[PDB]
């Protein structure tokens, strides 16, 4: 299948996992600013647009860490071999959003192809889920406003291990262009170290060649 | 009455409403900084004080968007024709706060009259609710400290649709005076677009003549 | 014993306490930046390290306010005469953390002695709680990344009154070195005033001689 069962008994975090999954169930969010000064430059020298590029880079970073691709399947802890991004699309006409997903691909060009293709087919579709699989990552965008913090207050997040990432409008801060990015995870599968690792990797990706 | 029943069946967000009200119940908070450089100037040229003015302007912006004045009445979705601000009052003597409300009025002078009047009558009243109706907005102030984020962790927010707004101590950031403002809403009636719209409108109001 | 039963009937906040403990159960978090420009200087002129010093100063500030040392014992409201810090320790080897506590002491040198001693004995211990009493404060550190906000989403926090403090990586902001610090408390025992008071006291402590 496209997932492997995780060896929970020999895992270094097995105590932590039981602890934060059942003893003291919790998750946390954190908002940090990513420096997109370099990325903006690379975007400027290309035909790629900002949203699709950030989706790609967030999916890329996620795809690099097992702890960000865990799930409960058949009451067992698994790791997805790979996850596809699920992202929000605003409909200016109805002022409502939809959620769409498209297959992740390590080739940025093939990813762009997938993205346009999905966007092509459902741009007009106002259902909440126009498409109607489980190895996903959630990405949302609030481009109309800058924020220093964002937190989702969910009534029930039992065994909800997929990361939720929210980005705000970027802004010029001195000489840098900063993007606020909120990350919300479940404490059973992710510690603060794990989140900081993801953010630092994303920052390095933004600071690198697209191709 | 002072409210209208909302047409949920022909609403563009009907799916979203059921989704975030019962399928996946949730709300979110966001903190953004409002630029009060201009407002400070207008305040300086007037006899109005800061708190009462912000309450007025927050109530004014709210009063402009239906999605911020929704409620459940008799198991039905309604919109208040208008909401009155409910705001916190600190008692230096007991170091405790109270919550008071006063009628909103589009005339800033008449609003000030209402405010002083309520403050006059209960300044000495240490009960939590000295006054003892439901079309409200909640406004709170933390003037003693600056914050970049604020979030309320509520054990049960079922059908709780009124916005909660928290403001921190403002501060000088370069050439601007910024005020941190947290907004917490229920995802059944408000999307990120809706919150960004409110904040942008508030910013425009701060940047405009008081009268 | 090391705690006193609190006089809830003659307390100015008795209504607030019942209100936020049972009527509308809630807590809140807030992230603010502390200016550690001065502290860094004092650290530079000493042999003390950053983490142990912040733990000491956070415990010191806490130890100064009753509202931050409340608990439910035998279904009664009590105040701890003093609380000891419980702080996280990262294991680079396993990339996992542990929680340790050590006795608080108003003498910074004796505190350092306690700290080293605990760290000495369990540096190698990967259990979640290597040590296996209740008058504590929770301190956590995310030194690998800067954040503007941090919030813990806990499924059940009934009667959980001990403060939770999270610090991020500090950073240079103009001429100042700022440290992001998140504070999460229960609204039954703490108001926004109470949190601002703690943060302002901490800022003053950072800005003062160590000894
Ligand atoms: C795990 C879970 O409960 O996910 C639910 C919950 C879900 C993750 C949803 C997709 C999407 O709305 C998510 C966003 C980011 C949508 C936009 C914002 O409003 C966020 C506040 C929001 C939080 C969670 C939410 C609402 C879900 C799905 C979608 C499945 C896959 C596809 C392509 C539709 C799900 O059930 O699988
Ligand atoms: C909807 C609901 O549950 O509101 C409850 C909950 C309520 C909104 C309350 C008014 C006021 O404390 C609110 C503030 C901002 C008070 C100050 C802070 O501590 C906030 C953390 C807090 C959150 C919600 C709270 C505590 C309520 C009222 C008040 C009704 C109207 C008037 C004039 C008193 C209510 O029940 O109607
Ligand atoms: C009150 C309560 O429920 O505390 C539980 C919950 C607890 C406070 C825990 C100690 C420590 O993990 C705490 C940290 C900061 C640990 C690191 C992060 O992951 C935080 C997200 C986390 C939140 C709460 C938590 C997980 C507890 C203890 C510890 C008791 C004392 C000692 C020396 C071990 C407890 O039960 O007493
Ligand atoms: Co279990
Ligand atoms: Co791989
Ligand atoms: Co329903
Ligand atoms: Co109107
Ligand atoms: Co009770
Ligand atoms: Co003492």
């Amino acid at each position: 299948m496209n997932y492997t069962k995780f060896d929970v008994k020999n895992w270094v975090r097995r105590e932590h996992f039981e602890f934060y999954r059942h003893r003291l169930p919790c998750g946390f969010s954190l908002t940090s600013k990513i420096d997109i000064t370099t990325l903006k430059k690379s975007l400027d020298d290309s035909a790629y647009k900002f949203y699709p590029v950030m989706i790609y880079l967030i999916a890329q970073a996620v795809n690099q860490f097992d702890e960000l691709r865990m799930a409960i399947k058949d009451d067992e802890l698994i790791v997805w071999d790979s996850v596809d991004p699920c992202f929000t699309v605003f409909h200016q006409e109805t002022e409502t959003f939809s959620a769409l997903s498209c297959p992740y691909s390590s080739d940025i060009d093939q990813f762009m192809v997938n993205y346009l293709s999905v966007m092509e087919r459902y741009k007009s579709d106002t259902k909440l889920f126009p498409q109607g699989p489980e190895n996903h990552l959630f990405i949302s965008a609030l481009p109309w406003v800058n924020f220093d913090s964002f937190n989702l207050n969910v009534a029930n997040f039992t065994d909800f291990f997929a990361p939720v990432i929210t980005m705000a409008k970027y802004q010029q801060e001195g000489d840098r262009l900063l993007l606020p990015l909120s990350v919300q995870v479940h404490h059973a599968v992710c510690d603060g170290f794990h989140v900081a690792r993801f953010i630092n990797r994303l920052q390095e990706l933004c600071n690198s060649k697209l191709k």
